[PDB]
């Protein structure tokens, strides 16, 4: 059965609700982004209308085989009517293709569903500026003040400088970057660009990147691992065993690996500046965990919500415990008393 925080009252619509079978009364299923917790249940046998971005549409067609007749892509920043209701898709600053959805209900209520997002001041000059929002369905992944991390630009600066230094000291070092989903592509793309290399990967991961509308992609990536000195590997292989095993396969081309594991937040954030991050090292293998987040920090979330001033907030993450729900409700009430809405 479909929970309440995935239904849009007064419409036939759901959001990110494909794991419950046929939802009673649902005439249109919205997909915010192509992350497995959110698409859970879609396949080539799905026969209802799916509304989403162009990029999410390319991934449902080519990776999940959903038939073309049921894929409904919408452009961003554009007023659209779906089954009698005005909707707008906005960039969520999450992974490629990810959106927030503005719904203009027939009774005059306006609802924003953030999907997954990384709040930014630039969102204060989208189509959100123009009018009031009564209900906010909010990505609360990091809704507690301990959750701090740097900007994506500082993190990428660190990774570029680390890789360029190492390969300039040792032209025989290989760089490896872990992945398990779409998102965070800037980590491996910026490193390969400083090194003057394409990024090497499996046929399956190449397929996924080819769906993403990245300009000049054919100039940036390849399936020919032998010619490339930046390789992608599944995240589960980013450990001393998996990496040893990978260097053997390269046939004595390389004598050192430097690897990156993008994570979300970890507790080493609470004591260490990005500058001061150090790897784990065994022999000729070094592994850096870097806090590249595609979700809002506490401070970014708080700024967005204090600016939007919604009448009601419905969290969509961390909803499973009484303590989580109570904690989030306390912070929504401080934010509201501090800003005066
Ligand atoms: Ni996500």
């Amino acid at each position: 059965t479909c929970p309440f925080y995935k239904k849009i009252p007064g419409t036939g619509f759901t959001v990110d609700a494909f794991q419950y079978g046929v939802v009673e009364g649902c005439t249109a299923y919205f997909l915010t982004h192509f992350h497995s917790d959110h698409y859970a249940g879609l396949s080539k046998h799905f026969t209802f209308p799916v509304y989403c971005s162009e990029i999410t549409g390319n991934l449902l067609k080519n990776k999940l085989h959903v038939q073309e007749q049921y894929i409904h892509p919408l452009p961003l920043d554009t007023e659209c009517i779906v089954n009698g209701v005005k909707v707008v898709l906005l960039d969520a600053n999450h992974c490629p293709g990810a959106v927030m959805i503005l719904f203009y209900l027939p009774n005059g209520t306006v609802i924003l569903h953030t999907g997954d997002f990384r709040a930014d001041p630039s969102m204060e000059r989208s189509l959100l500026a123009d009018q009031k929002v009564h209900m906010l369905y909010l990505d609360t992944t990091y809704c507690s003040p301990e959750y701090t991390f740097p900007s994506q630009q500082e993190v990428i600066r660190f990774a570029i400088n680390t890789a360029f230094e190492a390969v300039t000291l040792n032209p025989h070092a290989l760089v490896v970057c872990g992945t398990y989903s779409i998102g965070k592509e800037k980590v491996f793309l910026a490193i390969a660009d400083v090194l003057g290399s394409k990024v090497g990967m499996s046929q399956e991961k190449y397929k996924t990147l080819q769906c993403l509308n990245i300009p000049e992609i054919n100039s940036l990536i390849t399936t020919d691992m032998c010619s490339s000195l930046v390789h992608l590997l599944p995240m589960m292989q980013i450990n001393f065993k998996g990496l040893q095993s990978h260097l053997k396969k390269c046939g004595g081309k390389y004598n050192q690996i430097l690897a990156f594991r993008p994570t979300g937040w970890t507790h080493s954030n609470k004591f260490t500046r990005i500058a001061d991050v150090i790897p784990q090292t065994k022999g000729n293998i070094s592994i850096y965990g870097i806090p590249y987040s595609e979700h809002s920090s506490y401070l970014e979330m708080k700024r967005f919500v204090q600016w939007l001033k919604p009448q009601k907030i419905i969290p969509t993450v961390n909803v499973g415990t009484w303590k989580s729900r109570s904690t989030m409700e306390k912070y929504f009430r401080e934010w509201k008393l501090e800003a005066g809405y």
